[PDB]
């Protein structure tokens, strides 16, 4: 009996920590200077709510003319991890267009996604309050989480929550 595979796409402005969160989930260490242009896909066998499954994760990078793989992942993506950085209001503001574009490509009014405020270790440099991130997520009726790839806070939980959202769809 084959386990279900979930295709997940991590999106967000450059520098928010898409690679660092994805590499923390897969390899369980914190990267500091990962190439901002590398667009890799990753796999991981996990159990979520005690149902084993496979995660198929595209770690998007840059906004150059997309590869055919990115376009396929955008069309076939089952859940989206929409990442901003709590120290960058600009990265949160860009989330609104990431959601429009996901809903545009998927051609539906609602697509499983989670709003992730990353770098929650940078409390000194916080621009986006938790309350404001919760307000965006409540407005879009999506789950919300603050994460730290650096301090390993809620990394697995963010991905697992996205799977729980897909399973409710
Ligand atoms: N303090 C802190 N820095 C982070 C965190 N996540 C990523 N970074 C840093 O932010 C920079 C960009 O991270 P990266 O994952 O490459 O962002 P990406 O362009 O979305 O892939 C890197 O230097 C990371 O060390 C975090 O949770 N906390
Ligand atoms: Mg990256």
């Amino acid at each position: 009996m084959a386990m279900t595979e979930y295709r997940l796409v991590v999106v967000g402005t450059g520098g928010v920590g898409k690679s660092a969160l994805t590499i923390q989930l897969i390899q369980q260490h914190f990267v500091t200077e990962y190439d901002p242009t590398i667009e890799d896909s990753y796999r991981k066998h996990v159990s979520i709510d005690d149902e084993a499954c496979l995660l198929d994760i595209l770690d998007t990078a840059g906004q150059e003319d997309y590869s055919a793989m990115r376009d396929q992942y955008m069309r076939t993506g089952e859940g989206f991890l929409c990442v901003y950085s709590i120290d960058s209001q600009q990265s949160l503001d860009e989330i609104h267009s990431f959601r429009e574009q996901i809903l545009r490509v998927k051609d539906q009014d609602e697509v499983p996604m989670i709003l992730v405020g990353n770098k929650c270790d940078l409390e000194e440099h916080r621009e986006v309050s938790t309350e404001a991130g919760q307000a965006v997520a409540k407005s879009y009726s999506i789950p919300f989480m603050e994460t730290s790839a650096k301090k390993r806070i809620n990394v697995e939980e963010a991905f697992y929550q996205l799977v729980r959202e897909i399973r409710k769809y």
